[PDB]
DNA sequence: AGCACGCTGTGTATATAATAGCTATGGAACGTTCGGTTGTACATA
């Protein structure tokens, strides 16, 4: 009905290697590594070809983020593991689970936020002197939507690409019902 | 050099994994500092 498909903007994927790393060694022998143990307990590393960031912890756990596609995250995570391998550490690609997907879109018309905040009060929270966007907590699929007056919708919380589409197709009608003017 | 205006970073809201470090918060204990004369017998000269 809508005819517009939301576009994914970020994918937070987590990977494990099953081995203990020495963060200082990784920071000193990796191209772009930023290890500051005083603030955080991981070495932050970036690569350019998929443009993703990785938080590599001392327990062999990795948190890749920034990929725009489900497969691109796999390529980024694989390259990060390979870089760790080329250092010499025992690193093997292992369980890869996408823990969060963020998508954005626009319905192309203003939305009366005061309406959703009133009609849908059990899901929507509208406190406009803190954040200019209404927060809709959909119950099935369990996804959080940020609805803005300019007609822009942000989808976050989906674990697969299907739920983020399902949420938008279920939110378009109630959004159109509250079109200003 | 002070005032108006543009640009840029910071905060606030949402989801999520990972980790280590500090904070509350009850529960238990120990140490220091406040609220004779009188009168009658008796035995002997």
């Amino acid at each position: 009905t809508s005819g517009i498909v939301p576009t994914l903007q970020n994918i937070v994927a987590t990977v494990t290697l099953g081995c203990r790393l020495d963060l200082k060694t990784v920071a000193l022998h990796a191209r772009n590594a930023e290890y500051n143990p005083k603030r955080f307990a991981a070495v932050i590393m970036r690569i350019r070809e998929p443009k993703t960031t990785a938080l590599i912890f001392a327990s062999g756990k990795m948190v890749v983020t920034g990929a725009k596609s489900e497969d691109d995250s796999k390529l980024a995570s694989r390259k990060y593991a390979r870089i760790i391998q080329k250092i010499g550490f025992a690193a093997k690609f292992t369980d890869f689970k996408i823990q969060n997907i963020v998508g954005s879109c626009d319905v192309k018309f203003p939305i009366r936020l005061e309406g959703l905040a009133f009609s849908h009060g059990t899901f929507s929270s509208y406190e406009p002197e803190l954040f200019p966007g209404l927060i809709y907590r959909m119950v099935k699929p369990k996804i959080v939507l940020l609805i803005f007056v300019s007609g822009k919708i942000v989808l976050t919380g989906a674990k697969q690409r299907e739920e983020i589409y399902q949420a938008f197709e279920a939110i378009y009608p109630v959004l159109s019902e509250f079109r200003k003017m």
